[PDB]
C-alpha cells in the first residue's frame, strides 16, 4: 500500500503571498499491486497561518483503445501538513485519509512515497 | 527553453491490448526562465507501428487565494516517437517508452525509462 | 452580474442512495457585459438535511488559434440549497433541485427544475 | 438513442478571428434508456469551410457518497459540421460518429438534441 511518488516544485516562487506550483505522479504499481493506473496531482503549496496543498488531479487506467474515452478521471484533494522548501517537505495526508512523505530538493525535486 | 521532466509508470501492463499508464511533471523554472507553473501530463503510451502517448493534462500557476479558481488550465495531447529514417532501413520504433517524442504543436521531449517504472528527461517549448 | 443559466437533470434517479446527476451552462454574456467565455458545471446533487450540488466545472474563453493550448479552465464547487429560517419554523429544506442555492464564495443561483429533466434559472456572481 | 441538448454561446464574440465560446450538457435519460448521468461539454465554434467545434468534457455519473471521488470522466471531442448563430445552426458529428442538430438563438440559446 506504499507506492513511489515523483515530481517538481518552484523553487523560486513569488514573494507577492502567491502560492508555489507543483505537481507530482505515482504509478499505482508495487511490489505486491498493480492496479495499471496512474494519477497525476497538479496544485499549489499554500503556507502561512495553517498549511495546506490544494491539486486537481486525473487518473488514467490503462484501456484497449476501444475504451480510451473511458480511461481518465478527474477530481481534487486537499492535503494538509502534519521557505518553499521546508514548507513543503514533511508528512501529508488528505480528507480520505491517504498519506505522503514528501522531500523537496533546493533544485525543484520532488521525492518520497505515497500510501493509501 | 529545455526542462526538467519527471514521471512513473507501469512497468508491467496488461498485455491484453490495453496501453501502458503513465503521468509526468514539469516546472517552468530552468536555468534561464521561470513562470511559477507546472504542468502535469496523464495518459498512456499505446504501442505499435506508430506509437503513441494520449495524454490529458493539467497546468498550474501561483496564485493568490483569491484568484485560486483561475489558477488551473486544462487540455489535452499526444506525442508520437520518432521513428528511424528510411535512409537508415526505416521501420516502426523499438518497443519501449524510452526515446525522443513530439508533438504537433512543436514540443519534444527525450527520456530515459527505468526497470522499476521511472521517467525522466528533458523537455522542450 | 445576473446571468441566464440552462442545463439538465436526471429526472427519474436511481434509489441505492445515488445522487442525481445534472450540469448546466453560464454564458458570461448579459445586458452589461461580454467577457467571451462560457462555464458548464457537471456534478450531483445528494438530497439531504443538508442538501448540496456538487460540482467540477470547465471554463472555457474564445481565442485564437495560436491560444486555443490556454482556452479553458477547470475546477470545482459545491452549492448549498438554501433551508428555511428557524422563526419560520426551520427543519431542511423540501427535496429537489428547484430552489436557491449559494457556493462557499458568495456567488448564487436561483434555478426552476422541469419535472423532465429542464432546468433554468439566473446565475449571480 | 436521441436526448435533449441544451446550452448557452456567446452571440456577440469579438472580431479578431477569435473562436465563439458555449456549452451545452445532456442528461442521459430519456423516454427509453436512462443511464443515470450527465456530460458536459466546453468549448468553441470555429467558423469556416471546414468549421469545427472543438470542446473538452465531463461526465458525471450519479454515485453514493462514497464512490464520488470516481464519478467523474474527463475527455475531449471535437465536431465537423455536416455570424455564429448562422454558424453553430445545424447538424455536427464526432469523431465516435455522434451526431447533434443545434438551433442557436440570437440571444446566446442552445437547443436540440444529441444522438449516441
Amino acid at each position: 500500500s506504499r507506492y513511489v511518488l515523483t515530481g517538481r516544485y518552484d523553487s523560486a516562487p513569488a514573494t507577492d503571498g502567491s502560492g508555489t506550483a507543483l505537481g507530482w505522479t505515482v504509478a499505482w504499481k508495487n511490489n505486491y499491486r498493480n492496479a495499471h493506473s496512474a494519477t497525476t496531482w497538479s496544485g499549489q503549496y499554500v503556507g502561512g497561518a495553517e498549511a495546506r496543498i490544494n491539486t486537481q488531479w486525473l487518473l488514467t487506467s490503462g484501456t484497449t483503445e476501444a475504451n480510451a474515452w473511458k480511461s481518465t478521471l478527474v477530481g481534487h484533494d486537499t492535503f494538509t501538513k502534519v521557505s518553499a522548501e521546508a514548507g513543503i517537505t514533511g508528512t501529508w495526508y488528505n480528507q480520505l485519509g491517504s498519506t505522503f512523505i514528501v522531500t523537496a530538493g533546493a533544485d525543484g525535486a520532488l521525492t518520497g512515497t505515497y500510501e493509501s
